[PDB]
């Protein structure tokens, strides 16, 4: 509820998403890792929190909305009322970060995950605090619309190992990828 965790899947050419969906073909095993990672809280009773941009919200299949067992906060400057399924709606990453720290919430939130938006990722990283990046490395080049900020290895450190995460190369539908975890604390 204090450290922030970004979770993204990026291609070799640091690309994410392409025209509404992801540039690469659907990787079912990568969704499982995404599901398990953002869904598993470390405490019984308390749930995980996921924050995402509005385009990301409507990208999730309607029947998989809201992401189950997780508190879903949608960010939007245009919407004035939370979209069906949305627990909370926030005007900005601060409105959201200050809401999450309210006594009323903190009592029921364990981990907070930023899961969607090149813009949200960017503003999440552009600010002090214990921050962690869970990156799924798609070992292949794809053409992408939107992208992901470069990782200053002078600011973040690669965790040799992290609990609950496996580090061996994975492969599905002929596409290779591996899980990585970076950390920053300032
Ligand atoms: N595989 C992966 O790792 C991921 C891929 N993607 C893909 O990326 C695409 C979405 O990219 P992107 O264009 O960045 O969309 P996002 O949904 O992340 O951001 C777009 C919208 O999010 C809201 N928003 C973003 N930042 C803020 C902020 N700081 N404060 C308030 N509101 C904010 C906006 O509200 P408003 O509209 O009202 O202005 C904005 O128009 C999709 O095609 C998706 O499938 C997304 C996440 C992960
Ligand atoms: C569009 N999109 C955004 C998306 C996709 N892959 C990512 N992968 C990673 N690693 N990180 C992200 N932030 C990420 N974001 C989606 C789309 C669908 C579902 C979804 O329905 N997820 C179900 C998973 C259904 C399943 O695939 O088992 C869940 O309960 O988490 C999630 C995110």
């Amino acid at each position: 509820v204090r450290p922030l965790n970004c979770i993204v899947a990026v291609s070799q050419n640091m690309g994410i998403g392409k025209n509404g969906d992801r540039p690469w073909p659907p990787l079912r095993n990568e969704f499982k890792y995404f599901q398990r990672m953002t869904t598993t809280s470390s405490v019984e009773g308390k749930q995980n929190l996921v924050i995402m941009g509005r385009k990301t919200w409507f990208s999730i299949p309607e029947k998989n909305r809201p992401l189950k067992d997780r508190i879903n906060i949608v960010l939007s400057r245009e919407l004035k009322e939370p979209p069906r399924g949305a627990h909370f709606l926030a005007k900005s990453l601060d409105d959201a970060l200050r809401l999450i720290e309210q006594p009323e919430l903190a009592s029921k939130v364990d981990m907070v995950w930023i899961v969607g938006g090149s813009s949200v990722y960017q503003e999440a990283m552009n600010q002090p605090g214990h921050l962690r990046l869970f990156v799924t490395r798609i070992m292949q080049e794809f053409e992408s619309d939107t992208f992901f900020p470069e990782i200053d290895l002078g600011k973040y450190k690669l965790l040799p190992e992290y609990p609950g995460v496996l580090s061996e190369v994975q492969e599905e539908k002929g596409i290779k990828y591996k899980f990585e975890v970076y950390e920053k604390k300032d």
